[PDB]
Order: C-alpha cells, then sequence, then structure tokens
C-alpha cells in the first residue's frame, strides 16, 4: 500500500512510520513545508501509526531528539513516539477490508488529515487548534497538547481495567475534533475502506 505523507504545515515536520516493534518503509524522514514523502506499507500491517515529530535534532548517523513524537531518538523510527502525538492509525488486509482512524489518545501536535486516495470510502480529519485550545494542566512544556492518561497516570484516564468513562479531558479533544478517538472507549470513528486501498497523510491540512 502506498501513502502519501505531505506537509502542509508552514514549519518543518519529521514524519515517522512504525507498527511497535519495526519501522515502516525507511521509519522516518524530513519533511520541509511543502515537500511530500511517498511510503510503501506491507499488505497485511496491523497497528501501524503515522505521526509528525516537531523541533527535531539529528546528527549524521541519524541520532538525536524531537521536541514532540521522538521515537528513541532515531530519525527512523522503529518503535512508536513520545506524547503529544496526533496519530494516523491503520490496519491493512483484515478479513478482505482496511480500518483507518485518526487518533488524540497519546495526545496532539500536529493537525493531520487522513485520507484515502483510491475509490470507497472516506476519510478523516482533526484540524481544529487543539494546541492553542488546550487546557492548562494538559498543555506539554516541550510543545503540543498532552492527553490526560500521559499527564496523571490514572486507571480512569488510561482505561487500565477496560472500564472508563469519558472525562473533562476527554471531552475537550472531542468537542475539538469529533472525528478522532478522544479516549480509550470512545465511540469508534474508524473508516472501513476496501483491502489494499492507498492513502494520504495531510500535515495541517487547512
Amino acid at each position: 500500500a502506498t501513502f502519501e505523507i505531505v506537509n502542509r504545515c508552514s514549519y518543518t515536520v519529521w514524519a515517522a512510520a512504525s507498527k511497535g516493534d519495526a519501522a515502516l518503509d525507511a521509519g522516518g524522514r524530513q519533511l520541509n513545508s511543502g515537500e511530500s514523502w511517498t511510503i510503501n506499507v506491507e499488505p497485511g500491517t496491523n497497528g501501524g501509526k503515522i505521526w509528525a515529530r516537531t523541533d527535531c535534532y539529528f546528527d549524521d548517523s541519524g541520532s538525536g531528539i524531537c521536541k514532540t513524537g521522538d521515537c528513541g531518538g532515531l530519525l527512523r523510527c522503529k518503535r512508536f513516539g513520545r506524547p503529544p502525538t496526533t496519530l494516523a492509525e491503520f490496519s491493512l488486509n483484515q478479513y478482505g477490508k482496511d480500518y483507518i482512524d485518526i487518533s488524540n489518545i497519546k495526545g496532539f501536535n500536529v493537525p493531520m488529515n487522513f485520507s484515502p486516495t483510491t475509490r470507497g470510502c472516506r476519510g478523516v480529519r482533526c484540524a481544529a487548534d487543539i494546541v492553542g485550545q488546550c487546557p492548562a494542566k494538559l498543555k506539554a512544556p516541550g510543545g503540543g497538547c498532552n492527553d490526560a492518561c500521559t499527564v496523571f497516570q490514572t486507571s480512569e484516564y488510561c482505561c487500565t481495567t477496560g472500564k472508563c468513562g469519558p472525562t473533562e479531558y476527554s471531552r475537550f479533544f472531542k468537542r475539538l475534533c469529533p472525528d478522532a478517538f478522544s479516549y480509550v472507549l470512545d465511540k469508534p470513528t474508524t473508516v472501513t475502506c476496501p483491502g489494499s486501498s492507498n492513502y494520504r497523510v495531510t500535515f495541517c491540512p487547512t
């Protein structure tokens, strides 16, 4: 499957792509404002994520740090990134269909549109100014808007027991972005697409 990753932000981002225990494609790359990077994701990939990272420094070996979404200090991510990270999430070729969503469960850093480039389903978007409107207690000093689990480490926010409800914090993310997951047991906003669809992830779509 192809994923075209487009940075429409006025600032550089370092795109990342992983399934948690492995890179997808090269795993990460710099995208200056306006740049597009097309990756190949193996059919059947389950639990893949794409995100942006901000305010990164890398040495000539590809080692360094980002202020949001850092993946073990690597340019080429092999693992998931440090919150806050707006997440484009997907599982491909799962009994004949693909499943896509955007999640704010691990916070928000950069606005995102995640849409098919092929027929048969709709895209999803979270492009509201979540950083600017972020509740004070959720603001990440390093940049972005943290989820409540990251900040407070409670069973209720982290849904540890598999019993949790919406919270004042989850409802903030849901109000700004109805079409993204705001907490673990949110009513799903997952879109079913034809198996083997292709996609575009646009940072700063609006």
